[PDB]
């Protein structure tokens, strides 16, 4: 734990900085926030908890930006089938095949 | 051109499947909505209009996904800036340095 971050690095989900004398700790938490403490006691944050942040990266172009997941906002939720493939039939049926068979027809 | 989206694949934004008879087009467009055309009739669209969406994969795991894209949500807002690092000092102030001197702090 350093206290230095250069063009191109980033803070992920748990990662922190620590000062020289190890009294600060900015630290990107899993609850959204990039919070600064002081022994303990936040005196600092982005005020971003309770948002999907992932990362928080130095940028070339010259400034640090917190970045929110790419959020799924549609899907078949036909996790864990075997060997899917999406295929669009002549029948104008949109199908995805797995390996038992039809997982997801629109109809 | 094709048909079929195997394991893995994904449709990016403006791509699109065709069907074998060419007569149905399945296309994920920049406005967001993943659509299936019947020749200038929408048949069946997600509603994901609107909103970012940068890609449509099926995943390994057997779930077909949209995903909205990465969004920035805090920022210094210093862009234009040459040769920047952030850093966490002994004095509690965290600096985003550049080339020409302090381009962001808390004072
Ligand atoms: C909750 O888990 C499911 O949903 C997420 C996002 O919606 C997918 O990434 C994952 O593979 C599963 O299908
Ligand atoms: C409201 O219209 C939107 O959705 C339809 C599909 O229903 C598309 O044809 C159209 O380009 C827009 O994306
Ligand atoms: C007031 O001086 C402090 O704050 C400035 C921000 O302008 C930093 O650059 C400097 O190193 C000190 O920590």
């Amino acid at each position: 734990m350093g206290d230095t971050l250069t063009a191109g690095q980033k803070l992920e989900r748990g990662g922190s900085l620590q000062s020289g004398n190890g009294a600060y700790t900015l630290t990107l938490q899993d609850d959204g926030n990039l919070v600064l403490y002081a022994r303990d006691k936040a005196v600092w944050s982005t005020g971003t908890n309770g948002q999907d942040v992932v990362r928080a990266e130095v940028q070339t172009d010259g400034n640090f930006v917190l970045y929110t997941a790419e959020k799924p906002v549609w899907h078949t939720d036909t996790k864990g089938k075997k060997e899917v493939k999406l295929v669009l039939q002549d029948d104008r049926n949109l199908v995805l095949y797995a390996k038992d068979g039809p997982a997801w027809s629109l109809e």
